[PDB]
DNA sequence: CTAGTTGATCTCATATCAGGAGAAGGAGCAGAGCGAATAC
RNA sequence: AUCGAGAGGA
DNA sequence: GTATTCGCTCTGCTCCTTCTCCCATCCTCTCGATATGAGATCAACTAG
């Protein structure tokens, strides 16, 4: 699950609620946690179809 | 001499796209050149 | 430790 | 008996195809993946 996505537990949480889960409110999300490692998918250019 | 004990070692057996450049080969055509082969 | 990958530095 | 061809070979010439090679130096870091014993043989004992 990508963090801060709709299906993330951090979805819709207030800055209170994030801090109260030990999360940074300024953290944008948009990445995955695989084996504890934060992984970000890079958009890949391709020639339109 | 001469049999019995001790280790090592081997076999065998048990289941279940937006590269490029150059060198080497083969291909097909083109002709040259010489043997034979009709033929005047 | 090896391999690969990635991100960087000059 | 010499023209004249003429079939056949011998290169040889472009060209297209294949294939094989190469693509700066050095340095740092992180991160993920990556059996067991029985029997036989032989050789050293280990003594008789």
């Amino acid at each position: 699950i990508m963090l801060r996505s709709t299906y993330c537990l951090l979805n819709g949480l207030t800055d209170r609620d994030l801090c109260e889960l030990n999360e940074c409110p300024l953290d944008p999300g948009g990445y995955f946690i695989i084996n504890g490692s934060e992984k970000v998918l890079i958009a890949q250019e391709k020639m339109a179809t």
